[PDB]
């Protein structure tokens, strides 16, 4: 029926929602107990800990929201395609050495390194003046890294909106961003997979 | 249609899939809410943000012990089939079941089919182990905003399931009422 064949993947992302909503209900019953008992001892503390609570909840409702009514997200195969016609029509020089694909990733990671994927390079284009970009997709052991590499110069002061939704998205699928500018900007994405 | 008839399988599945991540998130924004509300609370009443703090905790296991179960094949049991099942219990029982068949209620979740359709079948069971009752009266109605099924007997109350029943009712955000004043009455009642 065709329409019902594209049902598959939307039956992996929402496994993947389920799997994710679940940590995350597991990890704030977790903090709220360890608050709970901080209440006398250590009142502070546990409004930290609460404060916490509140930051994963609102987080987590935030990256699954946007998903939830077509349980579609993008592709990491697609957002390569597309990152590479930006930068043609931007006049810089896509470099990518192709290795193994990462092979195990969830439908819900693959959207996350998507997104982010592309705004590095969206920011190449409008803020790196560089000569070419280089991406680094690898599998790694238990972890999928993406690095992106301008020969650009960094035009940011102290700061991270851009880099602060990567760092939120990747975070929030308990991955990480590092930011080098010393020489360019170079972008290194990790996620769990 | 050889491959359409499986597909509309999937198409069960999914639905109770987005149950399943709707529910998750109703809970986690809830306890959210609750959290937030506790850490208001820490200086001008620490035993409130106790007890709101307990309720959260309670909130999360009950709410994966619910997900849990039903999430390899994503189905649950189908209140039609649960009818069935307990019709034929009550019969090897020999206790009579009444069932007068009303408008089957029209847009219920397959996961809350699945919440009544476990607390009937413990209600039933109740009625077959405990009750010594001759009758067994189902009913299954759409009253408004809410699902309400009635399980009545009419033997005599003697007092695992009932709290069981409550939990699970409770986590679909309905209620579980027992009236013992004439046999056993089980009311329960899930939005809907
Ligand atoms: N690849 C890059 N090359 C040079 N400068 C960058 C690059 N990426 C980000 N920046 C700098 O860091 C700032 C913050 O990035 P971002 O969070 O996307 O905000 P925005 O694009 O809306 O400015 C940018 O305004 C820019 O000054
Ligand atoms: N339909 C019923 N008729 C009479 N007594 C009941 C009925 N349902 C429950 N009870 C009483 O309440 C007790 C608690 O029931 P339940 O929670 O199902 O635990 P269990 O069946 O394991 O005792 C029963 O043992 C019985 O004493
Ligand atoms: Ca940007
Ligand atoms: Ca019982």
């Amino acid at each position: 029926i065709a329409e019902l064949v594209k049902l598959e993947e939307r039956q992996r992302m929402a496994r993947d929602l389920v799997d994710t909503l679940g940590q995350k209900l597991s990890l704030m019953g977790l903090k709220s107990d360890l608050a709970r008992k901080l209440i006398y001892k250590d009142p502070e503390q546990a409004a930290r800990e609460l404060k916490s609570v509140q930051q994963t909840a609102r987080t987590s409702l935030n990256e699954v929201r946007k998903i939830v009514s077509s349980m579609k997200g993008i592709r990491l195969k697609d957002e390569l395609i597309n990152i590479k016609q930006i930068l043609e029509a931007a006049d810089i020089m896509f470099i990518y050495e192709e290795e193994k694909w990462p092979e195990n990733i969830s439908l819900l990671n693959e959207n996350i390194l998507s997104m982010c994927l592309k705004e590095a390079v969206t920011n190449v284009v409008k803020h790196s003046q560089a000569k070419t970009c280089r991406v680094d997709i690898q599998q790694l052991w238990k972890e999928v890294v993406i690095t992106v590499s301008d020969d650009g110069t960094f035009k940011g002061e102290e700061n991270s909106h851009g880099l602060l939704g990567m760092r939120e998205r990747l975070e929030f699928a308990n991955g990480s961003l590092h930011i080098d500018t010393e020489n360019g900007t170079k972008l290194t994405m990790a996620i769990p997979n």
